[PDB]
C-alpha cells in the first residue's frame, strides 16, 4: 500500500524521507537546483491545514525514485519546515492550473 499517492504515483515513507532529506540540506546551504530554483518557499494560497509551524519550502518528489537534480521536476512535490519537519505531500495532479491539492 502507498503511504502517500498522487494521482497514479505511489510513495513510502522512505521515498518522502529521502527526498525532504536532499531539498533541506540544499535548504541549509543556500543552495538551489533547476531552473525553478528548488527548494524555494511555499506560501500554501491554497490554505493547507498543516500540523507545523511555517515558513514552508517546497522540493520535487519524483516516481523514478531519484532524487531531483533538475529538469522536469514533475507534478509532485514534499513540503518541509525550517525544523526538517514534514508539513505534508502536494501535487498539481487533478487541481486546475497550477495549484496543488494533498497526496492520500
Ligand atoms: N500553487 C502554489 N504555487 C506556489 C505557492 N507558493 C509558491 N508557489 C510557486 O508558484 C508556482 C506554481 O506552480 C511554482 O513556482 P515555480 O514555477 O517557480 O516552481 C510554485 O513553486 C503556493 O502556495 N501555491
Ligand atoms: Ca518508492
Amino acid at each position: 500500500a502507498c503511504d502517500y499517492t498522487c494521482g497514479s504515483n505511489c510513495y513510502s515513507s522512505s521515498d518522502v524521507s529521502t527526498a525532504q532529506a536532499a531539498g533541506y540540506k540544499l535548504h541549509e546551504d543556500g543552495e538551489t537546483v533547476g531552473s525553478n530554483s528548488y527548494p524555494h518557499k511555499y506560501n500554501n494560497y491554497e490554505g493547507f491545514d498543516f500540523s507545523v509551524s511555517s515558513p514552508y519550502y517546497e522540493w520535487p518528489i519524483l516516481s523514478s525514485g531519484d532524487v531531483y537534480s533538475g529538469g522536469s521536476p514533475g507534478a509532485d512535490r514534499v513540503v518541509f519546515n525550517e525544523n526538517n519537519q514534514l508539513a505534508g505531500v502536494i501535487t498539481h495532479t487533478g487541481a486546475s492550473g497550477n495549484n496543488f491539492v494533498e497526496c492520500t
